[PDB]
């Protein structure tokens, strides 16, 4: 299920995040018209492996902005658990100041859109979903929760969908 | 469709071209007890998907060192298949396979796989990862234009069969 479909509109959300600077902020995938969006869901906070690829994606956000491309990470703790997350440094097992928004989704809504949830556990399975800047789905990742994401394969595929934006371009 | 992560995938039988260049109906539960990447393209005699394909094909050894069978689709049929095969990659055909490749022409096997363009009865790129005991593990799935990269399905089999592992020596 869900309502994440190759070719259709991604579905909208609205959130609170924890921005960059650490604070919060109500934000849609909608005010990244204009932008391509990688958008990732992590299982939850607080644990082994989501926190390496959080900080992967964190340290690299910059080679997403050559791209023109806002990196969106998510899950269905609570915003106060993000900034808890954020707030903790990297020597003690936190994620220290982030380069990208972490939105929080408590009532599993956003990851029941975009067909991600397991349901059994109320948490999201490793999903990853490429929007181009029209706000249309191009690109479908989810991993079970064990096997992390990588963001040279990420970029690749950025730039892969930007690559081919250019043939016959719609208009 | 009915793939969903941590479940039995959709099991399928169909008729393949197999490395051999003879057709035999194969299922996806002939594969128990091995790890299989299951993908699909949209059609044959395209000019993204020989890339993928050729790929897969050449670097069959690698997934057979991880106990792995890739197996393509698409809906194209059989024969559309192996006239591929057959067309000199000089012409810029496929040239022999170390993989079968299924033909999937009444689109079920991809309806059940969520990966049917609806609007066009053809399959996305979608790419299965599914475990030694029928279980799917990962889905992937880009629009048309954007081919898939081995490496990384080499990464994800091999990581899945890692945490599916972890003597207390
Ligand atoms: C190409 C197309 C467009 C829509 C469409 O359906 C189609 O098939 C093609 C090939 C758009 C996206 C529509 C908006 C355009 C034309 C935009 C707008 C404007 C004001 N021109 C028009 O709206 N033309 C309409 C109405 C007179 C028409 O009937 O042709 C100025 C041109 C401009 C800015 C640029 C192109 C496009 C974005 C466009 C192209």
């Amino acid at each position: 299920s869900g309502n994440a479909k190759i070719g259709h509109p991604a579905p909208n959300f609205k959130a609170t995040a924890v921005m960059p600077d650490g604070q919060f902020k109500d934000i849609s995938l909608s005010d990244y018209k204009g932008k391509y969006v990688v958008f990732f869901f992590y299982p939850l906070d607080f644990t082994f492996v989501s926190p390496t690829e959080i900080i992967a994606f964190s340290d690299r956000a910059e080679e997403f902005k050559k791209l023109n491309c806002q990196v969106i990470g998510a899950s269905v703790d609570s915003h106060f658990s993000h900034l808890a997350w954020v707030n903790t440094p990297k020597k003690q097992g936190g994620l220290g100041p982030m380069n990208i928004p972490l939105v929080s989704d408590p009532k599993r809504t956003i990851a029941q859109d975009y067909g991600v949830l397991k349901a059994d556990e109320g948490i999201s399975f490793r999903g990853l979903f490429i929007i181009d800047d029209k706000g249309i789905l191009r690109q479908i990742t989810v991993n079970d929760l064990p096997v992390g994401r990588s963001v040279d394969e990420t970029l690749r595929l950025v730039q892969a969908f930007q690559f081919t934006d250019k043939h016959g371009e719609v208009c």
